[PDB]
Order: C-alpha cells, then structure tokens, then sequence
C-alpha cells in the first residue's frame, strides 16, 4: 500500500481498472483483484460512491483484507480507520433507487421529484426536515430521512470501530498515534454525537484507561457540551480513568469543584475519587483553600488597594472599595491586626483624607522579604506522612508523596513579587 501510494500517478489506471472489472488488467491488475476477493465491518460501493474516487477504493479494500486476516496488529487497524476516517470528513462535508420505490409506494410528476430532493436537501433537524417537506410537497418520510443519514456515516462508523479496537489492543505503539485516535474520537463524539450515539456509547463503556492519560484537560473543557449523554460518557469515563491512577484528575477536578453541567460532573467525578480514600481527598482540598489564602497576603492586598484610591482620587467608589476591604480583613493575622488595626478608626474618622496617605506611605516603607510557615499558615506547617501526589506527575509510574513542607518562604523582587 505505501508502494502504491508513493507512485499515485501511474498506478491509478489499474486500480481503476481492477475496480471496473470487479463490478461487472496487466499482471499487477490481476494478482491484485485476485488477492482483494480472498474468502473471508465491511465496505460497500452503494455508499461508498458518494464522493470516493474509484482507485481510491482499493487501498480502503486492502486494508480491510489486512485487517480482517491479521487482527493482531496494530498497523493495519490504524491505517485502515484513518482511511476511513480521512474520507468520511470529506463525504459528510460534501454531502451537506429502492429509497425512491419506497417513497412511492408508501406516498402512494414533479412532486416525486421535488420531495426525493427536499429529502436530502440538506441532510433540532427534525423540525427544519418536517417545516422543508410541508413546503415543498404541502408519515414514512421520517424512516426514509433516518435510513438515508445513518447510511452517509458508514465512513465514521468504521473509523470508530477501528479506532476503538486498536486502542483496546494497545491496552506497542507510539505515542502520537494514541493522542491522535482520542483526539479524532473526541471530535467525531463532539461533532456529530446524535448522528451516531449506537457506537460511541457502547465503545467507550469498554476502552481501557491508559491510551486516555494525555487528553485529560480536552475532557473537562468537554464537559459543557449542549447533550445529554455526551456529558454523562465523559464524567463516566473520567471516573473510570480515576480509579488505578488518582494524581491525573486530584488537583483538576478538585480546582473545578471549589449552567451547572459544569458542576454537576464535577461533583460526581471527585465523589467517585474520594470514595476510596476520602482522607487523602479531604487534606488536598485543606491544602489548595490554604494555598489560596496565603497567595495574597492582607498587607499586600491593602497596600494595593490603597495606591489605586490614592492614583484615582484625582467619594462613594472610595468608601465602598475601603469599606470591602475592611470588611474582608476582618500569628500573621495577629499581628497584623495590632500593628495596623486603626484603619477603620482612622477611615470613619476622616469620612465625615491624610490617613490613607500616611497608611500607604507605612507599607511601602514596611515592605522593604523572609516569611515563616508557622506565621504565614500553621495548617501547612507539621504536615508530614502524607499520602498526596505532587503537583504535576503526568509522568511518573511510581508517584513520590509528599513528606514535607519548607518552613523558610521567600519572595521574588520583581513587579509582580512571587513566593
């Protein structure tokens, strides 16, 4: 086959010959047809020919002939579904004699002719079908229209089924073939999932977990789909994937959960994970709130919130911006609240404005860097034998746990000053 597509140009007139004579020839025309009618999930011209070159036929053939006699390896799955998959992009793009003998015999001149047309005019679809058809003509329309859709996705029904048994089979291949598969598998479930819900449901209902361990993020931002079972086989999915490999979806679903499709899923996906150690998921989540409230400090925040008034002071924006700030800042937190607890005093005093000068002018002077865990947090300090996977181990067959924290936190003397 790659002999063949290599030199394209002058091995199209056989292949086009042998299609010919198979549907009624030098010795390569020959041995070829020969080999392609071995006796023996199929191909067949009556919708293959909506688009596919007559040559191009023959490579499809060939490696569903290699697919069926060695379905063992891998290769010839992956070239075969991504034939599939390649030409089934490009007939369903392009396309939007029993069929018509039914139309007439259950419809029982340029009537005939106008419905066969709106039939497949352009084929929610369902009311623009019914509203085209009473135009046009004004039921056995609907069993023609859904046979007639179903029959244009034999393409991607096959491409589906390969890819499907070639990741099981991969449960010896490089990587960027696996990404790739799940990749086009997403977009054939996102794309058109109504169209051809009967094979994606059940097959990834039996698709092992590994091949699935790259495109994690793509899954969550698919969550939002506007389905119903596409969201339900991609938090099933998910949840299945979490079992035997927790570090994938801890910190991602945990983040997402602290419409509500996308927080639905959410839920269910960090029940299932914590159905098995809840302990471990209840300290991670401890960790991430108490992360998040020592990312920006009060004073920082103060002092940020006190050069903006100052730079746009040349009223009831400035009362409100100090009142939410009081509000909110209700051992650092000690200390802090005895070393500058007169700002509210000192703001309801001057309501009725040095105090918010001199105030700016103290943590500027105050912040010029060494912090402590026992005063920044006392949650983080003497956490030890845990059993909580590192922040990012996409890449780890034997995951390292973390024993400890650093007591000594510094800060960066940039713009933006990071810990």
């Amino acid at each position: 086959a790659k002999w063949i597509q290599a030199e394209w140009k002058e091995i199209s007139g056989q292949l086009k010959q042998v299609y010919r004579a198979q549907h009624q020839l030098s010795t390569l025309s020959k041995n070829i047809l020969t080999l392609i009618e071995l006796p023996s999930r199929i191909e067949s011209e009556s919708t293959v020919h909506i688009g596919v070159g007559e040559p191009d036929f023959i490579l499809g053939q060939l490696y569903h002939l290699s697919s069926v006699q060695a379905p063992e390896v891998a290769k010839s799955w992956a070239a075969l579904a991504s034939w599939a998959y390649r030409w089934g992009r490009k007939v369903v793009d392009n396309a939007s004699x029993x069929x018509x003998x039914x139309x007439x015999x259950x419809x029982x001149x340029x009537x005939x002719x106008x419905x066969x047309x709106x039939x497949x005019x352009x084929x929610x679809x369902x009311x623009x079908x019914x509203x085209x058809x009473x135009x046009x003509x004004x039921e056995g329309v609907i069993k023609v229209w859904r046979k007639v859709v179903d029959r244009i996705f034999s393409l991607y029904k096959l491409s589906c089924s390969a890819y499907f048994t070639f990741l099981k089979l991969n449960a010896q291949s490089t990587d960027d073939m696996i990404v790739m598969a799940t990749l086009r598998l997403l977009r054939l479930l996102v794309k058109h999932a109504g169209e051809l819900r009967q094979y994606l449901e059940h097959g990834l209902e039996t698709t092992p977990t590994a091949p699935w361990r790259g495109i994690i993020p793509q899954l969550f931002s698919r969550l939002n789909h506007p389905e119903v079972y596409v969201r339900q086989s991609i938090c099933n999915l998910l949840c299945r994937v979490a079992q035997d490999s927790p570090h994938l979806i801890l910190y991602p679903a945990i983040v997402g959960t602290i419409q509500a499709m996308m927080q639905d899923c959410y839920s269910k996906i960090v029940d299932k994970l914590s159905s098995a150690n809840p302990t471990m998921v209840l300290q991670v989540q401890m960790l991430v709130a108490e992360l998040r409230r020592v990312t920006v400090l009060w004073d920082e925040l103060w002092l940020g919130v006190l050069l903006q008034q100052h730079m746009y002071v040349l009223x009831x924006x400035x009362x409100x911006x100090x009142x939410x700030x009081x509000x909110x800042x209700x051992p650092h937190e000690k200390w802090f609240q005895d070393n500058y607890g007169d700002a509210i005093e000192n703001a309801l005093e001057k309501l009725k404005x040095x105090x918010x000068x001199x105030x700016x002018x103290x943590x500027x002077x105050x912040x010029x860097y060494i912090l402590r865990l026992e005063e920044i947090s006392p949650w983080l300090a003497a956490m030890t034998n845990t059993e909580i996977a590192l922040p990012g181990e996409v890449s780890a067959r034997d995951t390292v746990t973390i024993h400890s924290v650093g007591g000594t936190i510094t800060i960066l003397p940039t713009k933006t000053k990071p810990k």
